[PDB]
């Protein structure tokens, strides 16, 4: 009763839906299944499959400290190279530990430069089609080769005691960022409060200026921002840890972007295995893992510095050649599904899902998807809970402004496993319902998945 | 025969279409007319109507030089204020002329600062939902309060005679930008040519670094880029013209962002009348005119510094209250339709078109739209030409990656004027047809508009 369920959805919402028994050639439900749609985070299903095929479940991201030169009386005669490898999980502590190791190896002094090597990747750290306005939010932090603590930092914004005085920014001293406040404090219920925005404006070298207005508050406003220049940020952390460890240097911090022969690895850190990271990515919808993986795929397949375009070409090739899926006129712009350039039909995603199901005993893939009523994004998906399908749906959510997708598998009343793709976009509510916007979605899903479960 | 014409379109393309006699309550063609879609540049139809209602056809953008202080023996004892007003047509020459006027007024020296006043607007000069990657292209130049020559500048990129040497940037000395090249010159058919990108990276104060690779060429590559900091850019031009005119100052160039009482206007420039600018906007799809107008509407309606959110609220209010159109769950994010956040149903745009037709003798609006086979965007729209409808269609195009819209009016074989909205999105061709992508569109439109013209 797809058309009737659509009446639950806001005026003009667009649904493309396909449901199909695993291993069957014909769908049980086909509503606009050929129509292109924004996949949002369902794109991560494709990223996870292509990653497992190209890189394998045991791949690990790697970061190293390398020396190029002889060490004489504790003095490295040459450069220290910190070779970043797009590990989305690298932490300040890992840098501290690698420096401790460098020290313990006998290096007290560097007679040369400290090089921040990001040559594993090239071109922009932002995919085409990402909205500019989200770039300072942590969920959209540029997934660069140099990442430390997700390239996200927090700040506290304090209103001034006196109205008209600048609001005050508190930030932990260890973060190599520079914060400036041009935020005017307003009276508690002021005229300017309506249309005066509070904005973050990023500048070079990880400078941030906050601008606009802040109404007086009793509590500081917590804010978290994305680092725009990961290489500089990682360099500054490395510089700090070297100094704390008592290692001096005569040169400067420089970026190294061009491919080069590795020196002697003196310290290293490897991530958890790729399967573990893909699990986090799928359960929690982790954009940074998705997009580091995505540019890694292109780098590994074509033996070139990883770019968005190489990633896209690689994923298309892997799907066609290894998974037997010709994605045709599909557009793949990134790994996370953040890009508004991604375009894919339910029928194409269905072929991907059918491949995964057929090879699930090899891939151990379905266990990584959120299980309705248990974990990840579907721990409490109201429509699925109310449909009676908790524990019966393993699926990836995909949400962006105007988009509420689901793609995955459902075990129905007969015990039949069905792959399904729900692509719902053009979703908008009227201004007076914007912070209550999800109730129509719940109504729709409660009905559809009860229908699918009961009748199959 | 809408469904059959759709077979001309690429796999999975999404059409929402409505055609309706002017003044009629029921549509002649209704194919998904209630469904939300990306309007692209058809949004400019709404912007033009709301602008004429709020500002009127005779509104002019204004830029001034103002003095605050007494002038003693040719010395201004106080500040020079350059008050920008978002005029999208202001030129270097206009600044030169206003400075000439300031000189002629008796000011030889400023004992104070030179203030670049942008207080007419506030918050970001980029609307929510604009893709970040286009921001350095001139068609997406941030439409700031301070614009000079469309905040666009050109550059010539020369490959190095020797492979491996940096490519060279030539730029006219009068442009206050700073260009850096890290572009490596490659052999004419090299290995790196495939996945090594040529990129522009904007920095603070109108710095641009070009990075990546450029294959050797006999001719320099012409490039044009958008200015990211219009206030600094306009300030530098003002500084240059003051110096050339022999006016000295003791202070510095500072930005003035807060609303303030105007000083004595000593020089000014007003744009052409708004109706003339709206005509350019509609004929040529001028994003900068659309978006300066859009933030001006909010500024004029609410008497606040213009923002994107004030513009959106104002346009919704104007449509509902003055045009009798409740846009319901429609999202309006900007004036140009660049934003991927814009969402509107053909039926809503249809109400706008019906209003314009009913009031055309008041507004003189339809004459501003491109006329098929004559001007603007429709001078050679192949599908319309092949449909036999040249001289019979006045309509606004809307194109973005994946989107080919038309909205406007058609005079049919019976002489009946019909309003129509064609919203076609999810348009994608396979990699091997991307630079030939428009042929399916032409096939579709040739058929649809011949059908509409002949049968109505």
């Amino acid at each position: 009763n797809v058309d009737e369920y659509i009446t639950q959805l806001p005026a003009g919402a667009n649904l493309a839906l396909m449901v199909q028994k695993v291993g069957a050639s014909a769908p049980a439900i086909d509503y606009h299944s050929q129509q292109m749609a924004l996949p949002a985070s369902t794109q991560k299903v494709i990223t996870a499959l292509a990653a497992l095929i190209q890189l394998g479940p045991d791949f690990r991201f790697t970061t190293t400290l390398e020396t190029k030169g002889n060490v004489e009386n504790g003095v490295l005669k040459g450069d220290l190279v910190a070779r970043f490898g797009a590990d989305p999980t690298l932490k300040r502590q890992d840098i501290r530990n690698m420096v401790a190791t460098l020290k313990k190896s006998g290096v007290n002094q560097i007679d040369g430069n400290v090089l921040i090597d990001t040559s594993i990747f090239a071109s922009h750290d932002k995919a085409p089609g990402w909205p500019w306005n989200d770039m300072t939010q942590c969920f959209s932090a540029p997934p660069a080769a140099a990442i430390v603590d997700r390239n996200c930092f927090s700040v506290s914004l304090y209103s001034a005691p006196k109205p008209g005085d600048m609001a005050f920014i508190r930030v932990a001293s260890y973060y190599p960022v520079t914060m400036f406040s041009q935020v005017r404090t307003l009276p508690r219920g002021s005229a300017e409060a309506q249309y005066c925005e509070l904005d973050v404006v990023p500048g070079d070298l990880n400078r941030f200026t906050l601008t606009g207005c802040l109404p007086q508050r009793s509590e500081p406003l917590p804010l978290a921002f994305a680092v725009q220049d990961g290489a500089s940020y990682a360099g500054a952390i490395l510089k700090y840890e070297l100094k704390q460890a008592g290692i001096t240097w005569s040169g400067t911090l420089l970026r190294q972007t061009q491919v080069n022969e590795p020196g002697t690895v003196v310290a290293s850190k490897q991530s958890a295995p790729l399967h573990d990271l893909l699990k986090i990515m799928l359960k929690k919808s982790d954009n940074m893992i998705a997009d580091t993986v995505f540019r890694m795929i292109g780098h590994a397949r074509f033996n070139v510095p990883g770019t968005w375009r190489a990633g896209s070409d690689a994923v298309r090739q892997i799907l066609r050649q290894q998974a037997g899926v010709d994605i045709g006129n599909t557009i793949i712009a990134d790994g996370s599904g953040l890009s508004r350039h991604n375009l894919i039909a339910p029928a194409t995603m269905m072929q991907v899902l059918q491949y995964i199901a057929q090879h699930d005993n090899e891939l151990n893939f379905i266990s990584m998807l959120p299980l309705a009523g248990y974990d990840g994004s579907l721990q409490y998906r109201a429509g699925l809970h109310q449909a009676g399908v908790d524990g019966k749906v393993s699926a990836k959510t995909g949400s962006l402004q105007g988009v509420y997708n689901l793609a995955g598998f459902i075990t129905t009343a007969s015990g039949q496993r069905m792959a399904f793709v729900q692509y719902l976009s053009g979703y908008a509510v009227e201004p007076a319902d914007q912070r209550n916007r999800r109730i129509p979605l719940v109504r729709f899903e409660s009905r559809l998945y009860k229908d699918i479960y009961q009748n199959n």
